[PDB]
């Protein structure tokens, strides 16, 4: 009959009778590849952690309704089986909203469907769609409880709610009482908020333990007070000590000094708190995965974070430092720590453009456009992630320049626009919402419209995408669109349809191929993969999307490539979806080309 | 159909009817575990090599008369049609010496069971062994001719037998004949000497183009001249151009410059020889393999030969050096070389004793020991490797301490001498051949025998090993021998049996795990012996070599990844022949350490 409780008599858990403290570190499995989740887990207990906490992102476990994903890079129930083989207890936070710098928090869009919809509020369609999500991922989560046999010691209820405008308690009681309904009476539930009670008002609950969050910069005694209010009695917590911090594309990477993180980290744990590093790993955010703050400025692909473990899993000064620290009170495990991957140069490899994406639109689209008399937001044509073509005619000549714009600024998030064919530059959220075109009266009038993601955080979370508003020509708003979706990655992984189904230049595929030997047993290497040159798009190496780049604002120059994708004898495909400018007109074909590095630049400017 | 030949008139060698020379680096197969020989191929055709060169160990492949090893790391045929797959061609060197600082020179130690033996010569026995050897080693090689379709280009006959003192032509004309019998008569037939008439003289024959080997302090023009006296026309070729040097225990770990290889290098290059880099990469003598010069001394367990590429196979300044003067005559394929392989410190492993020589004899000599009058050597009791324990009591009262010695100089090659369990010390070949013992009359004198090495260069190569001569004590012969082979390798297989100032020769054990699940581990690896003094050791039951850090200049042992698991914990063990760091009571001290850098060139 295993136990695991809160002592209220004591100020402490209670783990099978015996008297617990939590030292734990975030990894979010969404952000590492699975062929790495032992290897990232296993130096975090060499670190001296006895717990990990991780986030369950819904939008990557059911990307429609009712139609799941439970398998390989998304197999939750292997990673928390993993952590508990390792002798790792799990601090779980399964949402539904979790935030976390992640495409809308993790819920998933389709959400919003009902355009009026609340999040996270007691909205019936918010609340009937939450009920269904907990009935398939609760479940799961039962026998991983600690009380069960699993890791799982901790769950955490929705994710600083008390941010939020809302303040819906119906909302926190009809998750508390689903939570139970799941996983039972005995499982320790906890909210955390930010340590103030302007954020612990509406995000504390009755029957929720609260615990607080807090980094570097605050004190240490005036946060803990702050939970002291709500929670006379029983373990101090900070669920989210930061380590370091997020990024935004265009400004400078976040570090937060080692010292400061090691001084804080002592002083928290002489306290006799439990207490989460976030992040311990931060990793990446690949694919489309990445969040938003508002105003809009979308966060980057590395979730390096400045984490103890770097977004490749290597071990850092701050890495040791920390261990040190926790030294202090427990003793670590013995023996050497597993190392930090190795990392090779493949160079330069050409690649050479293969269409448009304009010539491309048979095979991004095959079951064809949807016709609108007004633009439809990404929702209403069923596409989540990526990009959506917007095509007119002009109803005008427009020899002469004519300003082409959203009055109402919904353009969300970019658009690179194009008019029989030759580019006219981008439009902006925020930034430019009128762009001058020319082109003669019947020509055709193309805006690709990119999702940068959806914000994460703050009021503004229903965050559709798209044209959401009218474009006008010469303050006349233009009618009758033809939309298609783009189902960018099938295309990826058929080569534009080429192995079957067994100044601006146009947005464009680039494609091109590198081998690796066989019979090295140190090769394939993880390596980085560096665009000098190109200015913003998507990059895939044998059609795994590896994320965004955009090397002309930085501070991320490079992306990380994970072995596992690698192959050899077999050629290594990589494609290069361009959006705004390719170094590939010239005739130096040499000049086409990207790079693989040893060495991450996520730092310069 | 393919060709390759020598043209007298164009001083070349023409493949398929063009001009060809060859660049080339030695790779000894038998020095690399085959799990790493693509790795070390690859690296060096992306030196720009056009092709490699290697010796057949005789002895590594048949170890006793009629026993072939030709599987996995033995696996000749295989490593010659791996080498053609990456677009290589090859020298061959198949002997049946080779000299090679490996144990007496490739011959089988079974060969000097007629004690008479003159070998490399007309001897009837030598020529019908050798035969019988080349009856089954040429026939494999044949296919694997560059006229056959393989990549095989040009083959050695015997190895600079200028050198050596016996200068019997006809032996030169047996080997010149049974090669042609097997191989036909296209193969190109060579041999290689020193560039100077001294050596020539009786290492060329007629029929078998002459080559020479010199390094970088030689004169280039004159070695040239040498090899033209022989061979007025055809192409010039320096078949081991020296990259580095050999080393012997206790003495400095020797190196050569990369400015003077390049240098050198390039100025054969552009007078249009062919030339082999030796060595290129060199590798490890693994288990027993090494040899020795004369005076006895060993040359140590790590062949790095300071090459171009390192005994882990490590890019080093030199391996650039020579690929950019490559460059200047040939262009090198392109693309990323393979790297350099990661290493990894496992840190400090504890072992404790398992059992002493002396209490572990009913699972090393499971036979039971041979009885002798006077002293037999390793090749009467059938060793050839490793360790005999020769056993006698005292015939007289030794309270005081008494002379053993041998008077002849008779301990081949080292000796841990024990009475009563007592340790005494050591007689060593060459240095030491007195040593004062005490004990009581009838008392156990035990000497632990080490065969250091069959000498593998000169006069001396047939090196029996053990007691080759009577030892005496105070001053009489000592008589009433019980002789043990001991059957090391399959007792540290069993773990000697259990199975689920100096110290007595001992096994000491112990066990490290390496996670499982964790793409990058396991990693190739250094193995150090702080505080040991001189021993044998294996992991998992491989015989990784000798280490000796009371001498140096090697102080680490390379260990390759591929014989370290995940599964199941992995084995240490050691054989300590003359003090371990375990009598204290600080555990902690009878350790090994593992670490990511090696030290073979300690001062
Ligand atoms: C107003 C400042 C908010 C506190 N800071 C950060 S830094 C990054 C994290 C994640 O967004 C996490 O999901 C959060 O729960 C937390 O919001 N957070
Ligand atoms: C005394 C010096 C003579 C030339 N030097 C060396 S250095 C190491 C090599 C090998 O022993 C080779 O087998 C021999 O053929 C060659 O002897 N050799
Ligand atoms: C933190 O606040 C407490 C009062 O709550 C104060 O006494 C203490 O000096 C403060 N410490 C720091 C480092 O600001
Ligand atoms: C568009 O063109 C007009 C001239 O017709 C100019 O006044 C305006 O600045 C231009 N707008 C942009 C956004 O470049
Ligand atoms: C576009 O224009 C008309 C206003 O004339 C309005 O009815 C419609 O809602 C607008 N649509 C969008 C998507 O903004
Ligand atoms: C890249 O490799 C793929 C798979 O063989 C092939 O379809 C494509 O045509 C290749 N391009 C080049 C230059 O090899
Ligand atoms: C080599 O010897 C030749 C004469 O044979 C001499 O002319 C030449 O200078 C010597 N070269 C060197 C580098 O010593
Ligand atoms: C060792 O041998 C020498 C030879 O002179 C002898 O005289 C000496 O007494 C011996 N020493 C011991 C400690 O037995
Ligand atoms: C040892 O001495 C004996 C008796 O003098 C002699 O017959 C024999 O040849 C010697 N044996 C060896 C191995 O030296
Ligand atoms: C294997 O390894 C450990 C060292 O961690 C050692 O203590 C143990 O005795 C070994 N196992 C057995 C069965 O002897
Ligand atoms: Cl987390
Ligand atoms: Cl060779």
């Amino acid at each position: 009959q295993r136990m695991f409780e809160i002592d209220y008599s004591r100020d402490s858990f209670l783990k099978d009778g015996q008297p617990f403290r939590y030292i734990s570190g975030s990894i979010h499995y969404s952000r590492v590849p699975r062929f790495y989740w032992k290897d990232r887990l296993l130096k975090m207990k060499m670190a001296g952690l006895n717990a990990i906490q991780t986030y369950v992102p819904w939008n990557f476990h059911e990307p429609w309704p009712g139609q799941y994903q439970f398998s390989e890079d998304h197999d939750v129930e292997y990673f928390l089986r993993l952590a508990h083989e390792l002798g790792l207890l799990v601090i779980l936070r399964p949402g539904p909203y979790i935030c976390a710098e992640w495409e809308m928090g993790g819920l998933p869009a389709w959400l919003l469907e009902k355009e009026s919809i609340l999040l996270r509020s007691s909205d019936p369609d918010y609340l009937a769609a939450v009920d269904k999500w907990l009935g398939v991922l609760l479940p799961k989560m039962k026998p991983l409880l600690y009380q069960n046999g699993g890791p799982v010691i901790t769950v955490q209820v929705e994710n600083e709610y008390g941010s939020y405008f809302a303040c819906d308690f119906d909302y926190l009681r009809f998750l508390q009482k689903r939570f139970r309904h799941h996983l039972g009476d005995d499982v320790v539930l906890f909210t955390t908020d930010g340590a103030h009670k302007t954020f612990l008002k509406c995000g504390a609950l009755q029957g929720l333990y609260t615990t607080v969050d807090f980094g570097t910069g605050s004190n240490i005694t005036d946060a803990f007070l702050s939970q002291r209010k709500c929670e006379p009695k029983g373990p101090l917590i900070n669920s989210e000590f930061y380590t370091g911090w997020l990024d935004h594309w265009g400004q400078p990477h976040s570090t937060i000094k080692t010292e400061a993180v090691a001084s804080s980290l002592y002083d928290i744990l002489a306290r006799g708190a439990s207490v989460n590093l976030y992040m311990f790993i931060g990793g990446t955010n690949f694919a489309y995965w990445n969040g938003a703050n508002s105003p809009y400025a979308a966060q980057p692909t590395s979730y390096d974070y400045d984490a103890p473990l770097s977004e490749a899993g290597d071990l850092t000064e701050k890495y040791f430092a920390l261990r040190n620290i926790i030294q202090k009170f427990e003793k670590v495990p013995e023996g050497p720590i597993p190392p930090s991957t190795p990392k090779f140069a493949y160079g330069k490899v050409t690649l050479e453009k293969l269409k448009t994406v304009g010539a491309a639109l048979d095979i991004l689209c095959p079951s064809g456009p949807i016709k609108s008399l007004y633009p439809l937001t990404f929702i209403q044509v069923k596409q989540h992630y990526g990009f959506v073509l917007y095509r007119t005619t002009l109803p005008q000549d427009c020899s002469n320049p004519a300003p082409l714009s959203s009055p109402l600024n919904g353009v969300h998030d970019r658009a690179y626009v194009a008019v029989d064919g030759i580019p006219q530059g981008v439009l902006e959220r925020n930034n430019v919402i009128t762009l001058n075109i020319t082109g003669k009266a019947g020509a055709t009038l193309d805006l690709l419209v990119e999702n940068m993601g959806r914000v994460n955080y703050g009021a503004y979370i229903n965050d559709f995408k798209g044209l959401v508003s009218n474009l006008t020509l010469s303050s006349n708003i233009l009618t009758d669109w033809t939309i298609f979706p783009l189902d960018t990655e099938d295309a990826v992984r058929s080569h534009l349809g080429g192995w079957g189904h067994r100044n601006y230049t146009l947005p464009a595929f680039y494609m091109g191929n590198f081998s690796i030997p066989s019979g090295i047993p140190d090769l394939p290497q993880d390596t980085f993969i560096q665009f000098p040159g190109w200015t913003k798009g998507q990059v895939w190496i044998n059609g795994f999307n590896l994320g965004r780049y955009w090397p002309a604002r930085g501070p991320q120059l490079t992306l990380f490539v994970p072995q596992h994708i690698l192959m050899t004898s077999a050629p290594n495909t990589i494609t290069v979806l361009e959006l705004e400018w390719a170094p590939c007109s010239s005739d130096d074909p040499e000049l086409c080309a990207v790079t693989f590095v040893d060495r991450p630049v996520i730092g310069s400017s």
